[PDB]
């Protein structure tokens, strides 16, 4: 459970005063950071943008995107100056806005724009749930701007993206949905038709078997859900890819064509991770609060038998500091015993003991949250592995 | 001016339906991203954590601090289940709430709490100028908490981290206004006169020149406000340091001293850039949209003359944005004296132009935005020296 886990690591905390809130500490934060360095390597790799959209626009453009009429209930509302505004649900009619300022042609599509887009959502009370289910979440969405010869491809290469990232943390698990026309949607039934056969040809072309989920597509267009599970196997939608012929027409997006016609481009949508709150909270439970190396909050702890060695550990903590690892000294007056329990509740990768010997060698013990003792060993090589331990993006330890 | 360079570059824009909102597009973004990579780097330095708190907290704990009597008008509220809630003005609150997870005692303090908080005021809408006043902003903010005895040296080092960073930016106009007490305030008289005269003695141990702005602090405690100046000469608050007795007290906070008795930590606030888009706002004018190497969206642009040399183009393209440059490739089929043009008006510092004889010798040859041409040199020395103006964070480029 990754509420207990959560407050056990000091990731976050929530309060009555903000339901639905996620107060990030610096532990929970150094996650989210990680996860955002992550992301950017992958957004550079597959040739996105990053852009960055205002938290609140005026209702009237919520009113001519039909979030108005089929999202209201879910939207968090303000005022100035006699003006009704919308705390932004989403992220997509931001990146519209900024897709309309400056004449676009052919040559500029496919255009692929990422945020970490903070949304907000007024979910029912009673439905939320730690992290998974929050009122206030950041996508690591992004929107494709492409022709209809395009979306093929386009689509293809949210789903590459979305096993390429999911292998590092090595989920045999993914259920895969495909989520249908809702009741209350805009478009025609034509645009909903292909929409709906285009994300399923692409499924089947990568070899991914999915059901469908009738009525679960979002009034904007159907999803490909990329789900996975908790601790007592609820299913969490996270990857989320969505096509959309419907909203760049609502806020007059267009391009230039080849023949020189103007023609409205196809919007996808798509979010890997889903959402930093929703997806810390599934790794939280999947990997028990053992997070691998790159992801941990604190990666190594140093500890003293006694006053003898608190010199030795300063330099080393300095040293492997410098090494650009997340290191603590841990110099209290305990029990060597009582202080690796409590670094392994805290679930550090690395704790590294300072006897005399190790202090007399320039060696150091080296102990795993595991239980596994790994004996003593040189410095340099310690840090040269846990760097690598690092860059790599490791799921697994020294040993294993 | 910032808002006619921000559209040639296109760092940014602004729009009707959303007022003193930012719409960051890619380039100005990676500015902004930029910025917050060097203030993480001091922040590693100075040994602060790094937070997150929520957009919105309920209104009872807004009227509990004073702000819904002393900042009501600048406040954008919202409601839920027949409860109102607030979208922070302000990350204080935020950041106490964070404090009082967990008992704390005179061993975790100075306890340096930051956070890139995004702000929201109600500003009135006559006052709104670009960049430099908005509504939705975002503060380099950070919050010390520590005893009496530790206030000068944590007002110290706010101002040491205040120069420190300036000097990247080359500023040799920093005037410095101590803003003493409010008509409508909080805390006693006795505060705000121990307040002030900390303030004053900190600036005057410091050897720095100031005026007094009477009556213009906080309500919550007084300001050292460092001002920078636009092309029109217009003061414009950035960096701030801010001493409050009262904010702690309010919210509860708490920690166990040495006698062992429970004592309020004293807080110091300080945003050392003030907020990112007003300080975006400067540099922009500031340095004419000629950014420094290190904050420039496209550091490097590589060309070829015809298309004999664009898998040399390309290959050039891998290997600079793999020694980790911005870079970019421009391979359309235009004059190459027109692709020269275009990137020197876009200010991006250094232009590789490929002709037969850099793909024969594996050269490249360098020009600048300002016209300056490096004539033909090895790759690797291009590179290695780019890295080198962008790891030192120079002001002035390979050429000046
Ligand atoms: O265009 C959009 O607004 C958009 C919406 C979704 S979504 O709302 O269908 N998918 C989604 C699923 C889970 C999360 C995490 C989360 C956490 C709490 C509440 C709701 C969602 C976020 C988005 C996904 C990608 C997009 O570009
Ligand atoms: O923690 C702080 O530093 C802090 C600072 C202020 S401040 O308003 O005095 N500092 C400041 C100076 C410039 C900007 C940029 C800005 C401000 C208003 C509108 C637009 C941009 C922001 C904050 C208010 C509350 C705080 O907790």
């Amino acid at each position: 459970d990754h509420r207990k886990i959560g407050k056990q690591l000091d990731l976050y905390h929530m309060q009555e005063e903000a339901p639905g809130m996620v107060f990030w500490h610096n532990d929970g934060w150094t996650i989210f950071r990680e996860l955002e360095v992550f992301v950017r390597s992958k957004l550079k790799e597959y040739q996105y943008q990053e852009v960055k959209g205002p938290f609140m626009m005026d209702r009237v453009l919520w009113e001519k995107t039909g979030h108005w009429d089929n999202y209201k209930d879910a939207m968090f509302t303000t005022s100035s100056e006699n003006r009704e505004y919308c705390i932004k649900p989403m992220n997509c009619p931001g990146h519209v806005q900024i897709f309309n300022q400056g004449l676009k042609s052919y040559r500029d599509l496919p255009l692929r724009m990422a945020e970490f887009g903070s949304c907000h959502r007024n979910e029912p009370s009673g439905s939320l749930h730690g992290l998974m289910r929050v009122r206030g979440f950041t996508q690591d969405d992004a929107h494709i701007f492409c022709t209809e010869e395009q979306i093929r491809d386009e689509v293809n290469g949210c789903i590459r993206l979305v096993y390429d990232m999911y292998s590092t943390f090595g989920f045999e698990k993914i259920v895969v949905k495909l989520s249908t026309r809702p009741e209350k949607r805009i478009g025609s039934d034509e645009m909903w038709d292909r929409a709906e056969a285009d994300l399923a040809v692409a499924l089947e072309e990568n070899n991914i078997p999915f059901e469908y989920q009738l009525g679960e597509g979002a009034f904007y267009g159907p999803k490909i859900e990329f789900t996975l599970y908790d601790c007592l196997d609820r299913a969490w939608q996270c990857g989320t890819v969505q096509l959309d012929f419907s909203l760049p027409s609502r806020l007059s997006a267009s391009y230039v064509g080849e023949d020189n016609e103007r023609k409205v481009p196809v919007m996808i949508h798509r979010a890997i991770l889903g959402s930093m709150e929703r997806f810390i909270g599934i790794l939280t439970e999947e990997f028990a609060g053992f997070f691998p190396t790159w992801l941990a909050p604190v990666q190594v702890v140093i500890m003293n038998i006694t006053d003898s060695q608190s010199e030795y550990v300063n330099e080393l903590t300095q040293k492997l500091s410098n090494a650009g690892i997340r290191v603590k000294a841990d110099l209290r007056n305990e029990k060597i015993g009582f202080k690796i329990r409590e670094h392994t509740l805290r679930r550090v990768p690395y704790m590294l003991v300072c006897g005399d010997k190790e202090v007399e060698s320039g060696k150091v013990a080296v102990r795993t949250r595991r239980g596994k003792d790994l004996g003593s060993m040189d410095v340099n090589e310690v840090i040269e592995k846990l760097q690598q331990e690092i860059r790599s993006r490791s799921l697994k330890q020294l040993e294993e």
